[PDB]
C-alpha cells in the first residue's frame, strides 16, 4: 500500500528500524510495518504495570490509596516525581500517574514490586491474552535495548492489540479503564512524538519510551473529532548504542498514517 511504501521510505531515510501498528476501531482494520518484529519497549512497558495494578484494585477497592514509602535507596536514574517525595510516601495512584505521565522510573519499580516482580507484570499481559509481551528486568536496566536481546520486548501488533483492550475494550473494569484513559490523556512527555504528526484537534493519550540504541517509542490511543478512535504504536531503534533520540521519526510515521485515511 501507499502507506507501507511511505513508511518504508521513512525508515530508509532514518537509518534505523521502524515498527508500526495501527488499529482503526471503525472497521477493525490494521496497518502493520514490521508488525511482528520484536522491539525494546523501554518506558512503554509502564502502561502494563499500571494496568496490572488497576486490575488488582478491582478486588482491593482501596488499593490505589495505599501509601508507599519512597526511600533514598529507591531512587534510580530518572525520578522527576519520586524525587519530590523522598522520605515521604506516594499512593499507588500517584505512583501510577507518575510512571505514566512523567515516565518516572522509581514509580515503575514500585509498581513492579507491588506486582511481585517483572514476572507479575508479564503474568497480567498473559491474563489479558498478550502472549508476546515480556518484562524481564526492573528500571533502569530494562532500557538497554540491545539488538537481538528478547528481554523486555514486544511486537507492534501485540502492543496495539493490548493497548486497545486496556483503553477501549474491557480488559479492565469500567472505573479502572476510565482512570487509565485519563492518565494517558494527561501524559506530559509526548508532545514531540505521535502527537506532533497529528491534527491539533485530535485528542491523544500516549506513553513514550526512550532507551539506549537511540530507541524512541510511543504508543497512543487517538480520538479524532467525530470519528472512531485509533490505536497507534510506533517503535524505533537504531544500530549505534549511543544514537540520539529520533522523536521526529515517530511524528512522521503518525503523519503518514493520518494522511492515509
Ligand atoms: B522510559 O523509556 O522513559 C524515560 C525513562 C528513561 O530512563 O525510561
Amino acid at each position: 500500500s501507499a502507506v507501507q511504501q511511505k513508511l518504508a521510505a521513512l525508515e530508509k531515510s532514518s537509518g534505523g528500524r521502524l515498527g508500526v501498528a495501527l488499529i482503526d476501531t471503525a472497521d477493525n482494520t490494521q496497518v502493520l510495518y514490521r508488525g511482528d518484529e520484536r522491539f525494546p519497549m523501554c518506558s512503554t512497558s509502564k502502561v502494563m504495570a499500571a494496568a496490572a495494578v488497576l486490575k488488582q484494585s478491582e478486588t482491593q477497592k482501596q488499593l490505589l490509596n495505599q501509601p508507599v514509602e519512597i526511600k533514598p535507596a529507591d531512587l534510580v536514574n530518572y525520578n522527576p516525581i519520586a524525587e519530590k517525595h523522598v522520605n515521604g510516601t506516594m499512593t499507588l495512584a500517584e505512583l501510577s500517574a507518575a510512571a505514566l505521565q512523567y515516565s518516572d522510573n522509581t514509580a515503575m519499580n514500585k509498581l513492579i514490586a507491588q506486582l511481585g516482580g517483572p514476572g507479575g507484570v508479564t503474568a497480567f499481559a498473559r491474563a489479558i491474552g498478550d502472549e508476546t509481551f515480556r518484562l524481564d528486568r526492573t528500571e533502569p536496566t530494562l532500557n538497554t535495548a540491545i539488538p537481538g536481546d528478547p528481554r523486555d520486548t514486544t511486537t507492534p501488533r501485540a502492543m496495539a492489540q493490548t493497548l486497545r483492550q486496556l483503553t477501549l475494550g474491557h480488559a479492565l473494569g469500567e472505573t479502572q479503564r476510565a482512570q487509565l484513559v485519563t492518565w494517558l490523556k494527561g501524559n506530559t512527555t509526548g508532545a514531540a512524538s505521535i502527537r506532533a504528526g497529528l491534527p491539533t484537534s485530535w485528542t491523544v493519550g500516549d506513553k513514550t519510551g526512550s532507551g539506549d540504541y537511540g530507541t524512541t517509542n510511543d504508543i497512543a490511543v487517538i480520538w479524532p473529532q467525530g470519528r472512531a478512535p485509533l490505536v497507534l504504536v510506533t517503535y524505533f531503534t537504531q544500530p549505534q548504542q549511543n544514537a540520539e533520540s529520533r522523536r521526529d521519526v515517530l511524528a512522521s510515521a503518525a503523519r503518514i498514517i493520518a494522511e492515509g485515511l
